[PDB]
């Protein structure tokens, strides 16, 4: 099979938001609303709001899987490459095989989908804190778009999905995501060629 990848606010009007970061060659993370797709360094710090317009239930989880954008691969398992999953730079948590990690949070969970074999990074919703309007994730991207035997240059997108404590689907959003060496260079490479 292959996970929805369907725009979805649901009752709680959520939706993700992203950082105005520019495209500076010194950039390691940076968004483009007109691709709608997140440009970053190998496992740089990638920020990614969530906003609701109300308050979902404690135990709301929200979660994060890779999927290959083109249909011809979509039913791949989306995994780090043969060399990055045996470069031992585990955190103790997240298993060397994933390929999107959360960074600090003790809570974050990593599933192994034992019927499709996908792989995933939950992580409990928190309301925002005093003096915000969101609530920010930091995920890692543990390999490059061009990984051989891995990406192998094939685009991908990441799907982050609001889940019930069943993990019963509440909302959905997506992004795709490009990580290179330069994203600011990249990002302004394909906003032009989109020109
Ligand atoms: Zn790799």
């Amino acid at each position: 099979s292959v996970p929805s990848q369907k725009t979805y606010q649901g009752s709680y009007g959520f939706r993700l938001g992203f950082l105005h970061s520019g495209t500076a060659k010194s950039v390691t993370c940076t968004y483009s609303p007109a691709l709608n797709k997140l440009f970053c360094q190998l496992a740089k710090t990638c920020p990614v709001q969530l906003w609701v317009d109300s308050t979902p239930p404690p135990g709301t989880r929200v979660r994060a899987m890779a999927i290959y954008k083109q249909s011809q691969h979509m039913t791949e398992v989306v995994r780090r490459c043969p060399h990055h999953e045996r470069c031992s730079d585990s955190d103790g948590l997240a298993p060397p095989q994933h390929l999107i990690r959360v960074e600090g949070n003790l809570r974050a969970e990593y599933l192994d989908d034992r019927n499709t074999f996908r792989h995933s990074v939950v992580v409990p919703y928190e309301p925002p804190e005093v003096g915000s309007d969101c609530t920010t994730i930091h995920y890692n991207y543990m390999c490059y778009s061009s990984c051989m035997g891995g990406m192998n240059r094939r685009p991908i997108l990441t799907i982050i999905t609001l889940e019930d404590s069943s993990g019963n689907l509440l909302g959905r959003d997506s992004f795709e995501v490009h990580v290179c060496a330069c994203p600011g260079r990249d990002r302004r490479t394909e906003e032009e060629n989109l020109r």
